[PDB]
């Protein structure tokens, strides 16, 4: 399939019961590699690339096409209408969170439940909304890339992460960033940070279960909290007392049962 083969779809597990697992910025599919063993045995569960990734053909990327997330969840739609999926829960990680919330609203009838893993609608800070960075603040880091992408890279992934240099997923990390072509990264990374999906919130119908590390560089706790004052549908917070904005991939020994029980309960009520 067209779809299958440019974002590296892979079809694993069994069952009626369908989990889609979506990445974030600088990873690949592969961040999810300590969570699929424990659903394959339940589920049919779905990975694939979000285009941009190192692990895509850059000569394809479509700049105007992902210089905007409705270009995003345009692709999450196009995948499981190709793999003829009707219906599935979508975990999504950083940015494929409100890939995923913006796909529910034009679609909601795919999704029977949302899991966010440290997403956020908006970045940047106003007078009423804390969104943790400013404009010099992202000017400086957008130069830093410009200036030495591979310096930015190795700097970048152990504040991502959240741990020391050595950790296991900041050079996994480090690695599949450096993976990305400088252009395009860059164009991804504008895309996010001055995003702002907060419009669109209270239209979600599908229930969101919105978990993130209690210390996480790109996503204050607040907005967690106003992620879950905001949605239209039901909605349930779990922060985690863990570190880092890939916490399925560093902490998986206690992020993994996180993750597995929002996957598979229920909101009470
Ligand atoms: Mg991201
Ligand atoms: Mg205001
Ligand atoms: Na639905």
């Amino acid at each position: 399939g067209l779809a299958q083969e440019a974002h590296n779809v892979r079809v694993l597990g069994s069952g009626p019961q369908t989990v889609v697992l979506a990445h974030g910025f600088g990873t690949d599919q592969s961040v999810w590699k300590y969570l699929v063993p424990h659903l394959v045995e339940d589920y049919r569960v779905v990975l694939f690339d979000i285009m941009g990734a190192g692990t895509t053909n850059p000569t394809y990327f479509n700049f105007e096409r992902y210089s905007s997330l409705e270009g995003y969840a345009g692709d999450v739609i196009a995948i499981l209408e190709e793999l003829q999926i009707s219906s599935c829960v979508y975990v999504g990680h950083s940015v494929s969170a409100m890939i995923g919330v913006i796909a529910s609203v034009t679609r909601p009838d795919l999704f029977t439940k949302l899991v966010t893993v440290a997403g956020s609608p908006r970045y940047l800070n106003d007078p009423d909304y804390f969104g943790g960075f400013d404009l010099d603040e992202l000017h400086e880091l957008f130069e830093a890339m410009k200036e030495n992408y591979k310096a930015w890279c190795s700097g970048f992934a152990p504040l991502c992460v959240g741990a020391d240099m050595e950790s296991l997923a900041v050079q996994e990390f480090s690695r599949t960033l450096f993976n990305m072509r400088p252009d395009i990264a860059l164009s991804i990374l504008q895309t996010i940070f001055y995003s702002d999906v907060r419009p669109l919130l209270p239209h979600v119908t599908v229930p969101c279960h919105i978990i993130q590390s209690v210390k996480d560089l790109a996503v204050p706790v607040a907005v967690s909290e106003y992620i879950h004052q905001s949605l239209g549908g039901e909605s349930i917070l779990e922060v985690m007392a863990t570190e880092g904005h890939l916490p399925q991939l560093s902490s998986p020994d206690v992020v993994v049962p996180v993750l597995l029980r929002h996957i598979r309960y229920a909101i009470a009520r």
